């Protein structure tokens, strides 16, 4: 490795990068050169947004570096949207921005941008290289804090710089600390809070994605002290399954008993979550256990604040906790709970299997049922959230759930859906799509058939902004801009060359959804439903 | 208007703004209810970032005020492509970007960003609302300023204020300032630019841009001098057409005598541009006349600087400017210029009619003949520079070209020309699209048939990221990443209900492009294209 | 409290705190009327940088929350320096930068400027108020990112939004979690340490701050492993006393066999530290524990990173890591050590302590005999930080070093005693300011007069911008803009009210300096000091 191009690659290779996604161009040609030499794929997309959603998604999958990269000026300006998905769902993402030539910065010359500053906001480390030597020490700081779960880094590159004399090595043979360790709460606070539990009579523990290697401690917890356990929705694919204390979610897309089992339990337990709907939260008795102590308090009032690790702290504070008998609080919500989804299903199934358009909802039933019990599911943002949330379930907890949960941004599924599927091809991945998310990123079709990525895209068409009428309609709004003519995905996917199928019957969904989930090969299911479907 | 979202729709309508180019969602839906009730026209568009091309090619078709608007965090954040483009290309763009409620601001709630930090590179002013009061008069000063000419203006919306109470209309009484100002030049500038004509015995011109308003000043200038007229892309518009005095183009997509006249000349002068390839400029006798002072001598050595308007510098010295009735150099220098292309024509014009797969050049040169007359030319980012660049002329001036010239992002022909035909539905407006720009963009395929935009696409279906393919050839690297599999864009643009036609015979080109713009609504052309044609 | 103003100062007296640094004006006004109705003191700075050094100061001797504010525009601008200086440090502070009026954001207005942009970098949050209920929330925020160790917070304030509705309370009834967590390593990253250990012969420690609540753990670690203990200036308060395993310190102000010990020993092991100076660091075979993952490898190569807690990680390792008989190498480093610094004593100890100008070590000497066992020191940047690294020492463990040491600003001593001072008027508290620091913010001697905070600041006044006529003859450049005519401090700070006293003489020195720790009240001592003593 001669140039600062090649030992960047090198880098990436000694580290167990497999894939970079990204499109060719101007100051990344270098870059790229050194891709063709080493052992690393290139995976060309069509627009650089895509590579960063799909580097994001990758990483989710794997726990492992994901890395994208983009050609100087609008080549990096495209990777913003999946960047600041990436950098708000923890993945561990390396981002090479390529940039103008080091001669022409600071002359407003031909694509100049400030990536080094532009990208601040969606990362936890960005800056730019100047040198060999330095550009080799800020590779090594950009892996280093991603691995350490600081976000996503940005490593701004000028084309001429990438040609330069690589560095010494000095960094680049660093290993890098990629370990999860093990965070024991301040004793004061455990004790405040075994205090605060063992004080109250009814509790409830609302999770989230913080609990994903708590499962045993959690569940170990409430069989203790009879607590109902809700679940924000980045923690769904780890405690909903195998859980007899399980009511549901709270939120707008929300369901069951845990808005009244979080605000009538004597105590709250916040555990590893940072669901921001203050409105369904209470503020009289709560506790928090979160990991970054800064997030702690951001969505209610807490009493009882605990900076740790949701398992060391259950661990930590169970043999303190006294077992309580009284389960009464409990069972009235776990019937609450039952009552509640029972209304629903009296009322509504009857009916579903006639309806057209197709009720979605009918269609995630179907698709909860026929995926594989360790299939991908990625989420377009939209009502696909709603369907995804109240329908998909993880039984043997080995499906993975990835989205733009927190970030919000539309047409995420399809990119999300590459960046899965190309972790191992062998195992299913669906992407639940909307009409507007599709359309908004259309081009990633070509994607999907250039490198043969067997994923099935569902896209659930409404032909409109589905979320933004429900929206519209709380509001008291007379609905404007979000329904509009019908498309053919089906037939835009078969002029791409991709396997498609069009569902417009309901009595042929769950037969024609079986035929597709089975095709050995990509896969687009353009299904007609109904832009007015809740129950 | 009781609230700040009605006062700010209404505001606009008063300006004469009369479509808004988005899509809706979440803090956005007050505005949009506001437009609603107004007369604009809501263009919703499948990506936000074409929005923002379309606002930027709108205005700069009108010469007026252009309008995109986008919801919180991903929403408004889509635009930023679109909006640098704009801002690079001085449009006079308002961005309406739609915020998170005001209370969770600072909170990291769902969709957070802070646009009112974000764009601040990519516009002349930006700002976030806090209140009914001050988010009319940050909308007056948005507007101003880009009216102004200092580029994009954004105005940061939080979705709870739009529905807050207007403010009292103070600001939205106002006239805007929208006039073109007269710059001439210091005297003492102008008289150093003087001396430096008479004393040079051959000078030449390089105009850009700037030069919109100076035609009659410049060919007036170049006859009393006798100096060849060469020109920067962003003035190809504007000067090339009915000039005997042309000499080309520079850089590396130029062409002629242009780089020959404005290295050989006594006195070289820069009118109107900023021409960014140092390497091609001499660095010996330049003037170099510019309405921001700031960008003078950016380029290369300039030893007569002069901060003024082209038209008005040149009015301003023409009298004080002696004839020259030595013709040599500028007799020299079309000579040069004819040699030069008869060397290509002579090298490269063999049986291009019967080459496989077709020339894009054969292409580009039988859009030129094709063409309307007045028809608006959209030009992706890639080789259809160099075939717009060579290729495409503007005989009577009535032509417009929009591209991305200056931040040089691909995907912007497609939106550009779905902005451009918004204007006005009975003028031809012709996209000449890229495989990676339609591909990278490939939803607005949709808009376009939603709108029913009789606009004209004509791919250059290379399969290729072909003026990547060129770098690497001329960097000496071997080719990777630039190349992959055919796509059918008349099949995709077909399955979209856009009517289309597929072109691999180089025989059949001029017949059927001539059937495809004569067919009254939106168009698709995939021409299949060799990825390596190229006259050099 | 019925304003945000109100509100604000209230949630600041509820969690502890009993001053504000900072200086009146315009935005301001609302928020010191809370004050004047609080039991908050309000301590009146001449420039407002120097109420965010002291904020900083007093957080880094009380180890909880400190406050500083400032008036809107060119007000909280002044705060900037000491914000970055505190923000380095780790200090727990919340910066309140009121903001001009609301309505006249956007619009160019007199003193506007975008504080919530320009505090970035040197904070960890940073956010403006736009309203009672939302400023309620970022006051929460603010305070608990400061207080988890993020750094500094700034909550930027219109004067008109502070005279506004306060929000109902929610956020500000919090209790912020301020414990301090323990971070075990990954089992994983311990095993390569101890495998790595347990194949060197000989390993060397290298501590810094992190190493603050580990003592007992790094001295029970080399004790095991016979390993000589260096230290970076961050770590010399906590490990370089009553420790028979100390060599000194590295970099150009190092001393000692630390230098010969971290790059002869067959491992090192970075303690804790995030030492700059690389050149100085061994590059073959380096182990680094650090409780942010982020940090490790930064300054040279590191084969074994541990992310965790220096305490938890020794206590985590221990059992496996077999003793060490062979003491050959910590004999050795240990009479390397004993020989440097003996072989200084006696041969310059008579020349030293009779030379004419005073020799600045002399009078760091005499500080160090004369000064209490617990008292406060604060080190202008430049060569008192020589001074302080080579003759403070810190007996029993009880003395508080605080300094610029990694943002490096000049100024900061005075304004640091000032905020030392302010938190117990009974312990000692010295100054040892340069006279370009001093002169940089004379006006703070107007601050110590007023508020009678009877701090001891000695001048080390030799005339010179001293560490940059170091830095000019060692890169051959000469001497140019370092050296000015004399200054008379002593006479300045009388002007000012202050007792003073001027010491030309060296045999004056311990006499004069004992008088003056003495005096119940604030004095400067204005040391004639040698600007040829370099080091
Ligand atoms: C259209 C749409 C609508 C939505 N509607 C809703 C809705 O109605 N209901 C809903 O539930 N969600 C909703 N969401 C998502 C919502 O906005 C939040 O993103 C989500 O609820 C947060 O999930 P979480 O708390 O699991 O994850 P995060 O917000 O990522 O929080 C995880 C927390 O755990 C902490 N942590 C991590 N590891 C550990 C550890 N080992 N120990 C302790 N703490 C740790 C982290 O520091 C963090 O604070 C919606 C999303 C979309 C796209
Ligand atoms: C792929 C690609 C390749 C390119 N290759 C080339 C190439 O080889 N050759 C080439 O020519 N271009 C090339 N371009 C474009 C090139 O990068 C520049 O953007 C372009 O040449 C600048 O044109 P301009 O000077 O007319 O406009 P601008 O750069 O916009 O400059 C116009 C100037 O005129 C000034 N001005 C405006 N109004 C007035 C007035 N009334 N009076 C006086 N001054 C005024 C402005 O302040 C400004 O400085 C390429 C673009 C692309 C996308
Ligand atoms: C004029 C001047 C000259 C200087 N010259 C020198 C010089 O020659 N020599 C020198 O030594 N210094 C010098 N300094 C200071 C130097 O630049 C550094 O600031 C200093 O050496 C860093 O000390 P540190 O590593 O202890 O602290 P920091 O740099 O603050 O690092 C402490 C580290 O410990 C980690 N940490 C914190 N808590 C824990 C925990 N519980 N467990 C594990 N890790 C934890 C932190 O994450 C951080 O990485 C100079 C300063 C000045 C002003
Ligand atoms: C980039 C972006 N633009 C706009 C929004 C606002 N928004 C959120 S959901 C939604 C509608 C999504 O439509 P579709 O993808 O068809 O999903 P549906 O709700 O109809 O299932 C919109 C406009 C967003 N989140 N991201
Ligand atoms: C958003 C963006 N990504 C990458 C580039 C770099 N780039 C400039 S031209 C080009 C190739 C364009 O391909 P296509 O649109 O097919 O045009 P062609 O040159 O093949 O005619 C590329 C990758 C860019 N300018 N903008
Ligand atoms: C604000 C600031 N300006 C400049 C410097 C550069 N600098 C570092 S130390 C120093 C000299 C300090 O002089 P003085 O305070 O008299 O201390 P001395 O070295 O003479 O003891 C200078 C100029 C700095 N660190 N901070
Ligand atoms: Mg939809
Ligand atoms: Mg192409
Ligand atoms: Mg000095």
């Amino acid at each position: 490795a001669h140039s600062y191009a090649e030992q960047l690659i090198d880098t990436l290779e000694a580290q167990g990068v497999k894939r970079i996604y990204g499109l060719v161009g101007d100051s990344l040609n270098p870059i790229v050169d050194a891709v063709r030499q080493s052992d690393i794929e290139w995976v060309h997309v069509r627009n650089e947004e895509a590579a960063a959603f799909a580097a994001g998604a990758e990483s989710l999958i794997t726990g492992e570096l994901a890395v994208c990269a983009a050609s100087c000026g609008p080549g990096n300006t495209h990777l913003i949207q999946g960047l600041y998905d990436s950098h708000r769902n923890g993945a561990k993402v390396l981002a090479i921005a390529s940039h103008i030539p080091s001669a022409q910065i600071g002359s407003t010359f031909f694509q100049e941008t400030h990536p080094e500053i532009l990208f601040k906001e969606c990362s936890g480390y960005c800056e730019m290289v100047n040198g060999g030597e330095q550009g080799e020490r800020i590779l090594h700081h950009a892996i280093q804090s991603t691995m350490a779960g600081k976000g996503v880094s940005v490593v701004v590159i000028p084309g001429d710089i990438a040609k330069e004399d690589a560095g010494d090595g000095t960094y680049s043979n660093s290993t890098i600390s990629s370990g999860t360790p093990v965070v024991f709460p301040d004793p004061t606070e455990a004790a405040a809070l075994v205090e605060a539990i063992n004080n109250a009579k009814s509790v409830t523990l609302f999770c989230g994605a913080g609990v994903k290697n708590a499962r045993a401690q959690v569940l170990e917890l409430a069989e203790k002290i009879k607590s109902p356990i809700g679940h924000a929705l980045g923690g769904k694919q780890y405690i909903q399954h195998e859980n007899p204390f399980e009511v549901g979610m709270s939120g707008l897309l929300g369901y069951g008993a845990c808005v009244d089992a979080s605000n009538e339990a004597d105590l709250l337990i916040l555990l590893g979550t940072d669901f921001p709907y203050s409105d369904f939260l209470p503020k009289d008795n709560v506790a928090q256990v979160d990991i970054n102590g800064a997030h702690i308090g951001r969505r209610t009032t807490v009493k009882y604040p605990v900076t740790g690790d949701v398992a060391a702290t259950i661990e930590n504070i169970l043999p303190h906790v006294k077992e309580k008998t009284d389960r009464s609080f409990l069972d009235r919500m776990l019937k609450a709970h039952e009552r509640k989804l029972s209304s629903v299903v009296e009322t509504y199934t009857h009916n579903v299997e006639k309806h057209v358009p197709i009720h979605p909802e009918y269609v995630a039933s179907i698709l909860n049922e026929l995926a594989d019990k360790d299939a991908v599911f990625t989420v377009d943002t939209g009502m696909c959230n709603v369907w995804h949330a109240r329908y998909i379930e993880n039984p043997e907890g080995t499906r993975d759930f990835v989205g733009s949960f927190r970030h919000g941004t539309m047409a995420n599924a399809l990119p999300h859906a590459i960046g899965a599927q190309s972790v191992d091809r062998n195992r299913q991945v669906i992407a639940m799509c909307g009409d507007g998310g599709l359309g908004m990123l259309l081009g990633e079709l070509l994607t999907v058939k250039l490198h043969q990525l067997p994923l099935k895209a569902v896209v659930f068409n409404n032909s409109s902004l589905g979320m933004v009428k429900l929206e519209m309609l709380v509001e008291g709004q007379p609905e404007f801009g979000t329904d509009h003519e019908e498309v053919n995905f089906a037939e835009i996917a078969a002029a791409a060359g991709i396997k498609s199928v069009r569902i417009t019957d309901p009595k042929k969904v769950r037969e024609q959804l079986a035929e597709a989930l089975a095709y050995p090969g990509p896969v687009l299911i353009d299904i007609v439903t109904d832009p007015n479907a809740l129950s």
